[PDB]
């Protein structure tokens, strides 16, 4: 990046920093670049995690360039943009398209969980689409290790995005990482099927969250969602993380296994 790259436009922000669409001044190859003025501990950590990743539903990491204090992180550019931009406000998207994306989401989250990594900020802005509309989970700024040498560590830090965060994260000093990512996937599913988020945060003081706990599914967004995927959302958006559905049991759900698409 001495001046091999032209910064063409802003793609988005992660938890930490900004990512740009960079076009190479020599070959015109277009990539995404995250540019960070060196926290050194965090970016070091982000890089180490980014190097662990290799899966069809995780965004490709090309590498990094340290130049002065500033670190440059290079990634595959998602030619289909983000899932956020496929969700029509107040409508969502067609159910077969939502189910395919949800399958792919689950594949990527199983992969991360399997290498002991939790993402911590799953939401449509961070789920990217390639030229064939395959979903790729991006933005590892909040990702961390939850399992190492086969021993689980609990998480003890609040982070993410409020409409997507699980309730235990707001209430418990320490909590299990996997059920928090499961919960955010359910909020993504809700967005895809209804084009609207159900609550500002899953707290007792938020009426929309109380309404769900009281099973008022004749209200929006729930009323927009067919009974089969709603039944899955009933198992995912369970307040007590120990009673929440796990990914192996999502894979057995009726809707998850319903044939919808070519
Ligand atoms: C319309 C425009 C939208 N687009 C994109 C691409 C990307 C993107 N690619 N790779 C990334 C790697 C990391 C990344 O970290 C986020 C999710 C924090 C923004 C974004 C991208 N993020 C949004 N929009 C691609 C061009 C062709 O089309
Ligand atoms: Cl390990
Ligand atoms: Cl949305």
């Amino acid at each position: 990046f001495v001046e091999d790259w032209d910064l063409v436009q802003t793609l988005g922000e992660g938890a930490y920093g900004e990512v740009q669409l960079a076009v190479n001044r020599v070959t015109e190859e277009a990539v995404a670049v995250k540019i960070v003025d060196m926290c050194p501990e965090n970016i070091k950590k982000e890089i180490c995690i980014l190097k662990m990743l290799n899966h069809e539903n995780v965004i490709k990491f090309y590498g990094h360039r340290r130049e002065g204090n500033i670190q440059y992180l290079f990634m595959e550019l998602a030619s289909g943009g983000s899932l956020f931009d496929r969700i029509e406000p107040d409508i969502g998207m067609p159910e077969p398209d939502a189910q395919r994306f949800f399958h792919q989401l689950m594949a990527g989250v199983v992969y991360l969980h399997g290498i002991g990594i939790t993402h911590r900020d799953i939401k449509p802005h961070n789920l990217l689409l390639d030229e064939r509309d395959n979903l790729k989970i991006a933005d590892y700024s909040l990702a961390t290790v939850f399992r190492y040498n086969n021993r689980e560590r609990l998480l003890n830090k609040m982070c993410g995005t409020l409409p997507y965060v699980a309730p235990e994260l707001l209430k418990r000093r320490e909590f299990h990482a996997e059920p928090v990512d499961v919960w955010s996937c359910g909020i993504v599913l809700t967005a895809m099927l209804a084009g609207e988020l159900p609550w500002d945060q899953p707290s007792d003081s938020c009426q929309e969250y109380s309404d769900w706990k009281e099973k008022k599914t004749y209200l929006n967004p729930w009323k927009k969602i067919d009974s089969a995927p709603l039944a899955l959302l009933h198992k995912i958006l369970v307040e007590n993380p120990s009673a929440r559905i796990t990914i192996p049991d999502i894979k057995k759900d009726r809707w998850y296994n319903k044939p919808l698409k070519k």
